[PDB]
């Protein structure tokens, strides 16, 4: 998860990627 400054993202952040990765979602 992370945060800027006001745009924070919840933790399991979506990253999409090509697959077979695709949207990963992850802890952070």
């Amino acid at each position: 998860g992370f945060c800027w400054h006001h745009s924070c993202v919840p933790s399991g952040t979506c990253a999409d990627f090509p697959w077979p990765l695709g949207h990963q979602c992850f802890p952070d």
